[PDB]
């Protein structure tokens, strides 16, 4: 809410199960029949909504509008019966804060033990890629961190949340007053101090993001209370190397981090340089 449709009918969505919950709606694994060509049934995620009607044309108007390689398809929305819904591509290791923490400190798609630093990298460079495109279309996400991505099979990466993550991950945010959650731990001096968004506050979110990615989906400055954490911000304090992130990458994250708003570099250029590091040959990256 702060930056055509297409219509499923209630008979092809048959839903088979909760996958989560919160105080603005749930959300459901589903079949969905006749959707794509290809295939007959296929299935998807459903967000319910607990029932209101006017943000939900504007926001899937917008879910409509922003479709990328690397954001979280949205199929349509389904105004037949109440309640209304709207209807996502499934992604079935969950969010991407839950699948570096279940590969930290095998399967399908992934090797055994903690990903190895050319996994950590194509996972940032998916992530980067879609702010990439958001920041091109001049959306501000607000709330940029690794429970807000996904992660599908083969292991892609995509930008986008059902927005329960506030329910899901409350030790996330801070209860400023009263109702407004804020992601403190996510945000530069500009948005805590004079409460300003931009696409740079972004670029620093994107910053944190790539440290939860090296630290293996660890909270960022999980040693510090809300207001510790509030303090060490504002004071300019910049978040530590993870072990497993070269000084490469870290310097990456750095450029992010710059006090001044006008003084970090473009999401451009930290996917240019962290799609290059995922691209490089084993020989190179066993050098960093
Ligand atoms: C990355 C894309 C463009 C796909 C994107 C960007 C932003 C959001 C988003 O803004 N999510 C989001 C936050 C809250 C939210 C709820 C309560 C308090 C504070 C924030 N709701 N939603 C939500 C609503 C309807 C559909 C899906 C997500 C999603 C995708």
């Amino acid at each position: 809410i702060e930056n055509c449709v297409h219509h499923i009918k209630r008979r092809d969505i048959v839903l088979k199960w909760e996958l989560g919950e919160g105080a603005f709606g749930k959300v459901f694994l589903a079949e969905c029949h006749n959707l794509l060509p290809e295939q007959d049934k296929m299935l998807v995620a459903v967000k319910a909504l607990k029932e209101a009607r006017q943000d939900f044309q504007r926001e899937a108007e917008l879910l409509t509008m922003l479709q990328h390689q690397h954001i979280v398809r949205f199929f349509g929305v389904c105004t037949e019966g109440r309640p209304l819904l709207m209807v996502f591509e499934y992604m079935r290791h969950g969010d991407l804060n839950r699948f570096l923490r279940s590969h930290g400190p095998g399967g399908e798609d992934v090797a055994p033990g903690p990903l190895g630093l050319g996994q950590l990298l194509a996972v940032a460079s998916q992530v980067a890629a879609g702010m990439v495109y958001l920041a091109g279309l001049h959306f501000v996400h607000r709330d940029l961190a690794t429970r807000n991505c996904l992660v599908g099979q083969g292991l892609v990466v995509k930008i986008g949340d059902f927005g329960m993550s506030r329910d899901i991950y409350s030790t996330d945010y801070y209860r400023v007053g009263g109702r407004t959650m804020l992601p403190i731990r996510w945000m530069p001096p500009e948005s805590i101090l004079y409460r300003k968004f931009t696409t740079e506050s972004d670029v620093w979110s994107f910053g944190v993001v790539l440290w939860e990615i090296f630290t293996y989906g660890k909270q960022p400055w999980y040693q510090l209370s809300n207001t510790e954490a509030i303090d060490c911000i504002t004071q300019g304090r910049e978040l530590e190397r993870p072990r497993a992130c070269p000084p490469e990458v870290y310097a990456i994250m750095r450029g992010c981090w710059q006090r001044e708003p006008q003084q970090r570099h473009s999401i451009k250029d930290v996917h240019a340089r962290l799609q290059a590091l995922a691209q490089a040959p084993p020989v190179y990256l066993d050098v960093l």
